[PDB]
């Protein structure tokens, strides 16, 4: 119950909320059907409009107007935004030149420059090229101050999970906003975007940044505008914010525009109807700057442009129809759209079974547009499976298209050209950042980076500790000026062990032969100093990645290689080697082809077996440091060693080995020499982080040899590859993958065909950041290099994503 016989008088869009049955005034009170019954006629004033006039100059106050030019205004902090421009002879913020802002120039009792955050729904990425001739406020922020050519939205790329990423630092599967529509099983409630049950706290996880500002001290303007308060009436009101007593007014602002994402579902993204759209965005932004130059504020506040996700052409002819696939289409229930949610209809229906689904989801179509996942087999980058609210069963969808049930679900429920929510490499979901004010740089471009890294700079610019988030902290420090973060590098946890020779042959009873017993001081003393670490300059460029948890692991020096080879899982953590431009790919010799090697440094107790694997009809092994590139002839038995060795099965073996055998000499080609970290992973609960030992769920038959979920791959060079990966004097250029460890190549349509048709597309998909895989390992790399900690934080978040340019 709301008795909204109380009144607005004074309290138009009041900070602090009033508990029921007092009626409300705050900025949200719409949408609660619960304002006061004068809150339209107090609070949402239009008359006159919103400009002043030559004849308003001067004006005796009139209460009644939408904004004033009257001489007192600006003492009031309610003139329209263009009145000093109309009766003082101003400028135009956008006429100005723009000139460096070194540091804040706030007027006094200013603590801190406000942060104000204009965020747009929908605005794509290319919109900034595309639309400049229309835009120039916008133009005018970006060229002066800071700008990435693109951001990267979270997966999937709708609204509600990115805005709440931009406030949290969070990924949805953490925040727990996973789409834009929601059944929580626990709760057994239902999230949708027309409704109240949205509004429920239990909803929203982590602590958004109004949250974290207020707890410490500082105060926020109400985030959320209802629908129908007019931009002009949003902008008004936080510049009347910003007049309030030092006491009373916030540090940190937001705007949010419905547009262009309203114009660009009905046009498609790039329709006539969108320049409109556009133009009227960049008036409200002329508007507020405007209004931030009358309080003397436009060289103290800084502004961040941000969009949430971009906007691709989708028609109701290119939808795929569940229909036409599953003959049990009634005993499912399917999120819709440009993502696909599957699960039963009924939890009381015995007969349901995801496996049944998945196969007669699975390459049924020649050029089919979307593919099936159990969600803990989706790139590992999209960071979307750790919520009871993420159905088991999920489609990939490809850009462009939509996934539906029945045919009458999208005829009886074309309307739309444009939709979004699409993977988040997709170029069309790319959207906009900029930032402009003190802490930020001038007339700077930084390279794309991802949103869920805002929100620690946005507590940097406010001086707030960040909660804890999935952002790399320091990773955009390059983007300000001032209030950098500078963190330290993590200390590592488990020294290693250096392992001598300390086993005799006949001690191993592991099942494994080798062909090489075949037999000189020239090259024994040689050999000796290459199993001490003599070429590890050679194969380890950035020093050897720390383990930042307790165990017990052994690091291994070889000719051409290194690794890390863990006493706890029986194989290596890590395998480090440099493949330089004039190296050469070698076959496994026919006398070599099963042999399988004890270590002399490492015990028969920690060491695999190769019984276990003949006894193991589904599993195979592979190696880490691939035999192919052996340096020498001689070199080459070391890749056969058992402490190289690690589980795979013979499906994903055909990757591997192409990996390995072609596609490592081709980036060393192109990239003039490349140093390889590859590895094992086991994410058996999907979370995201490193299982323990305890975690597993599969092993090789009979044994304790722990079966890896995914391998990565880092692969590292010179940016400048005009200097060889291992004589590099500057920047690092990255690539990395993380791929799933499968038994079959269901994933891959064509994998009946040669791996040069579909392995490079599968490594593609499952493209990482080194973060990533820091995350799932629990290593912590690029440790000793010439770079600045930062910088080698901004590597680390980087991702090679294979799009064309934007
Ligand atoms: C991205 O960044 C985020 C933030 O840093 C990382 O997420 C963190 O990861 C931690 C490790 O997984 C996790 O720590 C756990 O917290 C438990 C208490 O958490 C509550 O309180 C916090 C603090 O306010 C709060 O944030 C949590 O909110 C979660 O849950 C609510 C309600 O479900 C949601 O509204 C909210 O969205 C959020 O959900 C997300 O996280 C949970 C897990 O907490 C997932 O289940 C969800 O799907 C969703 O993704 C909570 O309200 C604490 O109890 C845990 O401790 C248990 O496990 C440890 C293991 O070391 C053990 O030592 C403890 O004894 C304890 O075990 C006992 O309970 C077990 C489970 O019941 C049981 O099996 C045992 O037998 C024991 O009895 C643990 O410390 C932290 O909470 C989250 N934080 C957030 C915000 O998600 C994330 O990992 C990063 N991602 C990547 C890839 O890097
Ligand atoms: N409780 C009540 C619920 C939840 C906490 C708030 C989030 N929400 C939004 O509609 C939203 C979420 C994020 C944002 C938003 C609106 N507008 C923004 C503007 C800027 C940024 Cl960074 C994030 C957001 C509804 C309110
Ligand atoms: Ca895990
Ligand atoms: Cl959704
Ligand atoms: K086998
Ligand atoms: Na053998
Ligand atoms: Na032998
Ligand atoms: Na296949
Ligand atoms: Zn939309």
């Amino acid at each position: 119950w709301t008795a909204t016989s109380g009144s607005c008088k004074g309290r138009c869009f009041e900070l602090q909320e009033v508990g029921p049955p007092d009626c409300r005034c705050d900025n949200l009170c719409k949408s609660y059907s619960s304002c006061c019954h004068d809150f339209d006629e107090l609070c949402l004033k239009t008359a006159r409009g919103w400009e002043c006039t030559k004849d308003r100059c001067g004006e005796v106050r009139n209460e009644e107007n939408a904004c004033h030019c009257s001489e007192d205004c600006l003492s009031r902090g309610d003139c329209c935004t263009n009145y000093q421009v109309v009766c003082k002879g101003e400028s135009h913020w956008v006429d100005d030149d723009c000139e460096e802002i070194k540091v804040p120039e706030c007027p006094a009792g200013f603590v801190r420059p406000p942060l104000i955050i204009f965020s747009v729904d929908g605005f794509r990425a290319s919109y900034m090229k595309k639309g400049s001739k229309v835009m120039p406020n916008i133009e005018k922020l970006r060229s002066c101050g800071t700008h990435a050519p693109y951001m990267r939205p979270v997966y999937p790329t709708k609204t509600f999970p990115n805005l709440y990423t931009l406030a949290t630092g969070l990924y949805p599967e953490s925040h727990g906003i996973v789409g834009n529509s929601m059944y929580d099983p626990v709760f057994d409630a239902s999230f949708h975007l027309r409704g109240r049950e949205k509004f429920n706290h239990r909803w929203w996880g982590g602590q958004p940044l109004w949250i974290t500002a207020t707890k410490q001290g500082v105060r926020a303007g109400t985030f959320f505008w209802s629908v129908s308060i007019p931009h002009e009436r949003r902008i008004l009101t936080i510049l009347q914010w910003l007049s309030l007593p030092d006491n009373e007014r916030p540090s940190v602002y937001a705007f949010y525009s419905e547009q262009p994402d309203f114009s660009g579902h009905k046009y498609g993204p790039f329709g006539p109807e969108m320049t409109n759209p556009l133009r009227e965005i960049d008036k409200t932004v002329g508007q507020l700057m405007d209004g931030l130059k009358q309080l003397r504020l436009h060289r103290c506040v800084n502004v961040i442009f941000v969009g949430d996700h971009g906007m691709e052409d989708v028609t109701c002819d290119r939808t795929e129809f569940l229909s036409n696939y599953l003959t049990n289409v009634d005993d499912i229930t399917l999120v819709p759209g440009t993502l696909g949610r599957i699960r039963a209809k009924s939890i009381n229906n015995s007969k349901y079974d995801p496996k049944t689904i998945i196969a007669a989801l699975t390459c049924k179509k020649p050029d089919q547009h979307f593919k099936p996942y159990m969600k803990q087999h989706l790139p590992k980058r999209l960071h979307y499976a750790n919520n009871r609210r993420i159905e088991d069963i999920h489609l990939l969808v490809d850009r462009r298209w939509h996934v539906a049930r029945k045919p009458l679900d999208v005829y009886k429920k074309c309307f739309f050209q444009g939709d979004h929510g699409f993977d988040n490499k997709v170029n069309s979901m790319q959207t906009v950042f900029v930032g402009y004010g003190p802490t930020f740089k001038y007339r700077t471009k930084v390279p794309p980076f991802e949103n869920i890294e805002l929100y620690n700079v946005m507590c940097d610019l406010l001086g707030l500790k960040p909660a804890p988030n999935n952002g790399t902290h320091g990773s955009l420090n390059h983007l300000l000026r001032t209030n950098t973060f500078r963190p330290t590098m993590p200390d590592e946890v488990s020294r290693p062990n250096y392992p001598g020779i300390m086993y005799l042959q006949s001690e191993f009873d592991l099942g494994c032969t080798c062909d090489d017993k075949v037999e000189n001081k020239l090259e024994e003393l040689n050999k000796r100093l290459h199993t001490k670490g003599s070429t590890k300059e050679r194969h380890l460029l950035y020093g050897r990645p720390a383990v930042l948890y307790r165990t017990s692991y052994d690091i291994l020096y070889h000719t051409d290689f290194e690794s890390g080879y863990s006493e706890i899982f029986l194989m290596p953590l890590w395998t480090s080697y440099t493949i330089s431009k004039q190296a050469e790919v070698s076959s496994i010799p026919e006398h070599l082809t099963n042999c399988v090697r004890p270590d002399v440094r490492v015990s028969p107790g920690f060491s695999q077996n190769c019984l276990a694997y003949k006894n193991d009809k589904q599993m195979s092994y592979g190696f880490l440091f691939p035999p192919y590139l052996s340096s020498s002839p001689e070199a080459k038995y070391d890749a056969f060693l058992v402490t190289n060795m690690v589980p795979m099965y013979p499906a994903f073996k055909r990757v591997w080995a192409y990996f390995q055998r072609v596609l490592v000499k081709k980036y060393a080609s192109e990239r003039n020499g490349v140093n390889v970290i590859s590895g094992p992973i086991f994410d058996y609960n999907y979370d995201g982080l490193r299982d323990t030992e305890d975690e597993i769920k599969q092993y090789v038959e009979g044994s304790s040899i722990p079966v890896p979920t995914h391998y990565y791959s880092i692969i590292t060079s010179c940016l400048d590859f005009t200097q060889p990966a291992d004589k590099c004097d500057g920047p690092l250029s990255v690539s990395s993958f993380i791929l799933p460890h499968r038994p079959d190549n269901d994933e891959s349509c064509n994998s009946s065909e040669d791996e040069s048709k579909w392995v490079e597309e599968l490594m593609k998909m499952h493209t990482a950041r080194v973060r990533d895989i820091e995350h799932l390992t629990g290593l912590d790399f690029y440790r000793k290099t010439s770079r600045s900690y930062s910088e080698i934080l901004t590597l680390k978040t980087y991702l090679h994503t294979y799009e064309s340019e934007i």
